[PDB]
């Protein structure tokens, strides 16, 4: 069932990841796709300059991730979402995504 | 509940990720610990030069991981672990551990 994982990794403002996350509980409808498994949404322990968030999505193909890229849903998750070269307000500073073949999983 | 991450990147041999990945269908006494709620192994895609494979595990605590990684079971399912330093013929050339706060997730 979980074969393939998509990362969204994002370099934040110092001090704004705990709005950023908060966000990830109202859902867009990434749940409507079959293909969708589930997702993490994490910040990484002992960071300096910058807050790292990183949104972790787990599929059951890569096809269902890149569907959803070009899907209708996407566009309504990321509709408000600037990057800080667009929007001077936003703490997004950087953003990159990273795939992977999920060789095992197992969710006690 | 799903609250605390805790990922081991290893650094491979190209062409020995299957190999590794395989290693993990058995398990080793992890799975008997009550804060322990799951894993994942990947294998990142569009490398170059090495294979990289991630072990992702997700815990309701910090405290519950922290405490596995001195355990038996720990030791039991890392025994016959060697990198690349100790024994030339492992394909394990370097590992690097990165932990996280789980902020939200999701499993459909
Ligand atoms: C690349 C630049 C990206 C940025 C700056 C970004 C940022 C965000 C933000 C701030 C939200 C919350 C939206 C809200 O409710 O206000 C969101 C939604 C979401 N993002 Fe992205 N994101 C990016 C791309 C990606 C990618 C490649 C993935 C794939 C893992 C991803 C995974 C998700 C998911 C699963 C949601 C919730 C979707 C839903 O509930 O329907 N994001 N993103
Ligand atoms: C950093 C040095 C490490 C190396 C080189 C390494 C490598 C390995 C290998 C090759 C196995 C498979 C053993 C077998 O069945 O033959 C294994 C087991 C495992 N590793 Fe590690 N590992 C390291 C540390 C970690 C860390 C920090 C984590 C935490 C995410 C982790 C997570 C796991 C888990 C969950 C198992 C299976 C445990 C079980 O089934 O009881 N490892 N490791």
């Amino acid at each position: 069932t979980m074969k393939f994982m998509a990362e969204a990794r994002l370099t934040l403002t110092k001090g704004t990841a705990k709005d950023i996350i908060e966000r990830f509980y109202t859902r867009h409808g990434i749940e409507t796709l079959e293909g969708f498994d589930g997702m993490f949404v994490t910040q990484t322990l002992e960071q300096e300059d910058f807050d790292e968030v990183k949104i972790l999505t787990v599929w059951k193909s890569k096809q269902a991730f890149t569907d959803w890229l070009k899907s209708d849903v996407f566009k309504a998750a990321h509709k408000h979402v600037r990057s800080k070269n667009e929007d001077e307000s936003s703490p997004i500073i950087n953003n990159k995504v990273i795939t992977y073949d999920i060789g095992y999983s197992y969710m006690k």
